[PDB]
């Protein structure tokens, strides 16, 4: 598990890409910090009532990378759904592809100042 966890905050920061933006001491003090949390969130996600927590930091994950991470784009073989699976193998294709369409729409919900100002509501 532990090698796993060493496994995952590789993982992240591949996915993040955030690379020109921390420092080389940030991912040390990166994979020392991520190697506490996630042994008890994968323990949490596990459980379906408590599952809103690792909605919220695979969630959080996504959103630091539109944020601070470079979006050019650099296949890379780390998606959301290499970080979900690896979390949730601690459900069919079809939900496992519906929750991640569900966390990319609402990155896109969250970065609508441009969007919702021009938007009039009508339904």
């Amino acid at each position: 598990s532990a090698d796993s966890n060493t496994k995952l905050c590789s993982d992240i920061l591949k996915y993040l890409y955030m690379d020109e933006y921390l420092s080389e001491g940030d991912k040390a003090t990166f994979e020392k910090k991520c190697h506490n949390v996630i042994g008890n969130i994968r323990n949490t996600f596990s459980n379906k009532n408590t599952i809103k927590e690792g909605n919220e930091f695979l969630m959080s994950i996504l959103h630091m990378k539109s944020l601070y991470g470079n979006n050019n784009n650099n296949e890379s073989d780390v998606t959301l759904k290499s970080l979900y699976l690896s979390l949730k193998g601690s459900p069919s294709d079809d939900e496992i592809n519906k929750t991640i369409m569900n966390f990319v729409k609402f990155n896109k919900y969250l970065l609508d100042n441009s969007n919702d100002i021009k938007k009039v509501h009508d339904f």
